[PDB]
């Protein structure tokens, strides 16, 4: 089953509570300058475009950032699908590099909220057209959330039976992070 670890200054959010606030300050990716513009980054694999990690920050200068954990896989041109299957997905703020670099991995000095066993999954078939694979459920609610939207993350959450506005202290999948 999905479980839910929160740190305890969001007691009081709820998922969609939550989102929207870290979605509207990291920004929507399309309206950044393409100065500051992080596309996130994959590691574990040793490859730029698939790997066990993808970690991505604010393009807008923001501490925001998000990291999915498990079998990650993106198409890059022309389809541009996000594919596989995410297993954990983090939520919070300052997004630093590993020791080893960019390809030991990212993670985030502050962790506000983890979604454990996700179960998020997409598929990806080169010969449909790119509208059909960005109906992928791992495509379209990461791709939202890039682009400041949670809406698409949240739709996905519902239909797992995951009530998206309760409070994270009276949610009974979830557990905050000890004191
Ligand atoms: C390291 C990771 C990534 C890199 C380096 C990257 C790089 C790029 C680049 C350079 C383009 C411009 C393509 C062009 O000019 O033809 C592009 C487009 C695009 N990428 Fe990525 N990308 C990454 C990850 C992702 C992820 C994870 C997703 C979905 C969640 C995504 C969704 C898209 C989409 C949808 C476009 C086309 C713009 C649009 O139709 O909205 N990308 N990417
Ligand atoms: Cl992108």
């Amino acid at each position: 089953s999905t479980t839910i670890q929160y740190n305890s200054n969001y007691a009081d959010y709820s998922i969609s509570s939550y989102l929207r606030e870290w979605a509207n300050n990291f920004g929507d990716i399309d309206q950044a300058p393409a100065e500051t513009k992080d596309r996130g980054s994959f590691s574990g694999s040793s490859t730029l475009f698939s790997g066990t990690q993808y970690a991505i920050g604010s393009s807008h200068s923001n501490p925001e950032g998000m990291i999915a954990e498990g079998d990650l896989k993106y198409s890059f041109m022309p389809q541009h699908t996000f594919h596989g299957q995410i297993d954990t997905l983090q939520f919070g703020k300052d997004l630093a590099t590993n020791a080893g670099g960019p390809s030991a991995g990212k993670h985030l000095e502050k962790i506000d909220i983890t979604f454990n066993e996700l179960d998020l999954s997409g598929e990806f078939d080169s010969g449909k057209s790119m509208t059909e694979n960005h109906q992928g459920d791992m495509h379209k609610s990461v791709r939202g959330l890039m682009k400041g939207n949670p809406d698409p993350m949240l739709e996905v959450m519902k239909a797992k039976g995951i009530n998206v506005d309760t409070a994270f202290k009276d949610l009974s999948i979830a557990s905050q992070y000890p004191d």
